[PDB]
């Protein structure tokens, strides 16, 4: 019926059309086709794939289901560190910090402010568009290689929107929803349960099968842009829509703030909206917006000194 050669065609138009679904379903949170539109078109290129293996792709959809079961993780180093965040708990903390970089600076700063996921840290390196490299935060120099884990989550793009390499961060989580059906699964099999979110998500992440991560439902929020190639954000704000424009998921609750004042406003929004949120927080972080001011204030060893994050009590 299907020749290889129509079937090898026919194949790329069904990657093309089923990621740009799962684009808008897992990435935008939004889907266009209903379900069955989805589905039916999904079957049709796992029948094509089952006839023609040779046509499998790393970007086809079938591929979420994982497969791969690692021996153990190769250390994934990180030549541009993954710095952990200085904490502040007060509303004079956060002043504090403000006060210190108006000093080092010498005039008022803007602030990008964002919920601080409580998952766990990511680093993804893309080539020509194409994902390459997944890996934890670790040390902040030496991490886990997690790429075959981080092709199951649903979210991580497989092949970017433009052919760019760039190496971006964020975090890899598990929703309440999904935290609560696992831990029920693991009392059903007479498992520990994960204490939280956070601990449910570095424990799926540590899987070696990834056909159990697959199942363990992650997703994720990018943040940070580490290696920019050929991204032109000079600002943390600007960056957040970039990575959203090349394919990221980005968390729509951040807000640019003009003074530290207007960043108290959205700390305590926030902290009141925190049990309402499909996601669990443990604080806000405060980023300094401009990248040129980033620069200036720089790192110490453990954190940079243009960030701080509110905890939550
Ligand atoms: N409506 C859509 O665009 C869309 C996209 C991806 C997955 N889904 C749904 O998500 C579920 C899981 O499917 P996948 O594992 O292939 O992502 C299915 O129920 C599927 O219909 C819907
Ligand atoms: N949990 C988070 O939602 C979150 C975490 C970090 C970081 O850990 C982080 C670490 C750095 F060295 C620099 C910026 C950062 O920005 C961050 N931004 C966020 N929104």
């Amino acid at each position: 019926p299907l020749t290889l050669t129509a079937a090898t065609t026919r194949a790329q138009e069904l990657r093309k059309q089923l990621n740009q679904y799962s684009h808008e379903y897992y990435v935008k949170d939004q889907p266009s086709v209903e379900d069955y539109v989805y589905d039916r078109l999904y079957k049709e290129l796992v029948d094509i794939e089952t006839e023609f293996p040779d046509l499998i792709t790393p970007d086809s959809p079938t591929q979420r289901v994982g497969g791969k079961v690692l021996s153990g993780f190769e250390k994934a180093p990180h030549d541009i560190p993954m710095y952990s965040l200085n904490d502040g708990f007060s509303k004079e903390d956060i002043f504090a910090f403000d006060e210190r970089v108006r000093k080092a600076i010498g005039k008022p700063v803007a602030y990008c402010c964002e919920l601080k996921i409580d998952g766990l840290a990511i680093s993804l390196r893309y080539e020509n568009g194409v994902f390459v490299r997944g890996a934890t935060r670790g040390d902040g120099t030496v991490g886990e290689n997690i790429t075959e884990n981080l092709r199951t989550v649903r979210s991580v793009p497989m092949r970017l929107t433009e052919p760019i390499s760039v190496e971006v961060r964020g975090e890899c989580y598990m929703p309440k929803q999904s935290f609560v059906a696992l831990n029920e699964e693991r009392e059903e099999n007479g498992q520990d349960i994960f204490a939280n979110p956070r601990n449910a998500a570095a424990g799926s992440l540590r899987q070696l099968d990834t056909k159990i991560v697959a199942k363990r439902n992650l997703n994720t929020f990018l943040y940070t842009v580490a290696d920019f190639g050929p991204m032109k954000a000079k600002t943390q704000f600007e960056a957040l829509e970039e990575l959203s424009a090349i394919g990221f998921r980005t968390n729509p609750e951040r807000q640019l703030c003009q003074s530290i004042d207007e960043v108290w406003a959205y700390i305590e929004e926030y902290h009141e909206k925190r049990s309402t949120l499909p996601y669990e927080i443990d604080g806000i972080v405060i980023k300094v917006n401009e990248f040129a001011l980033q620069d200036e204030l720089g790192f110490t060893v453990k954190a940079p000194r243009w960030a701080i994050a509110y905890k939550f009590p």
